């Protein structure tokens, strides 16, 4: 095949953490400008890829969650209004920095801190069925009117779970994925948008354990692939890594066809036989 065990490898290793200088001074900054505003009304914490450790990009933007969240946790008014006092909290310190998107408030980095995405969100409480039980997560809309939900800790707490069960072959497969996804993307071979971050980590999370090998990056990724690919065209009901919502969910658009695709696209890529 066209990449070598080693280069596998050294695709498999985090790029930026949380370790990172501009990371933490990103976070920091961030912190304190929110803080001035809302007090002890929120709970900040990381989200995506930071908090993952799936970083596979130097200087990548963090996911920085504002939960505001008083009447749940309280101290020992919608959403448009949270949205629009956590824009002005950021533009007050970042100004021009600051730009809003559609699901979060953007600060723009500099050369002594990464870009941050700020997302303002609610206490979200929604029966899984998957688990029979009420699971915890958050919620928040989008500009163009969409609820957007989230399970970031169920998630967090599964994939590194499955990471220290794999020989932590479970996130480096996904960080391999996501460097093919990258060089896909910038060889203008698929859509930015054909696959995520978080739906390259739900497929790699429906491998079953058996499947990654240790200390054989060549193989496992084999593995990865083929059982995906085979899943796709197989109508598997695939879990989201959170194990409360199903990937294939009639909530989300994202297909198996989409994940199908973007295995053979890996697989001719990499050069498996
Ligand atoms: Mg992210």
């Amino acid at each position: 095949m066209n990449f070598s065990e080693q280069q596998l490898i050294n695709w498999s290793r985090p790029v930026s953490t949380t370790e990172d200088l501009k990371c933490q001074n990103a976070i920091t900054q961030i912190t304190a400008a929110l803080r001035a505003k809302f007090g002890n009304r929120v709970t900040i914490f990381l989200q995506g890829s930071y908090r993952n450790n799936t970083n596979v990009r130097q200087n990548s933007d963090v996911d920085i969650v504002m939960r505001y969240d008083d009447a749940f946790y309280p101290d020992l008014y919608n959403f448009d209004e949270l949205k629009a006092d956590t824009e002005e909290a950021l533009r007050n310190v970042f100004t021009t920095s600051v730009e809003r998107k559609n699901k979060c408030i953007q600060v723009n980095g500099n050369s002594n801190r990464i870009t941050a995405d700020v997302i303002p969100c609610f206490v979200l409480k929604r029966f899984s069925t998957l688990q029979s039980v009420e699971a915890e997560g958050i919620k928040f809309y989008s500009d163009d009117n969409k609820e957007i939900i989230s399970f970031p800790e169920q998630h967090y707490s599964n994939g590194t779970e499955k990471t220290n069960q794999t020989y932590r072959l479970y996130k480096r497969m996904v960080r391999i994925l996501k460097v093919v996804n990258y060089r896909l993307i910038d060889d203008g071979e698929i859509a930015d948008n054909l696959v995520s971050s978080f739906f390259i980590e739900c497929l790699v999370y429906n491998v079953p354990n058996n499947q990654f090998i240790s200390g054989n990056y060549t193989q496992t990724l084999r593995n990865v692939i083929v059982k995906i690919y085979e899943d796709m065209k197989n109508n598997a009901d695939y879990t989201e890594v959170n194990r409360l919502f199903w990937l294939f969910s009639n909530r989300s658009p994202r297909t198996r066809q989409d994940a199908l695709g973007f295995m053979q696209k890996c697989w001719n890529y990499l050069g498996y036989q």
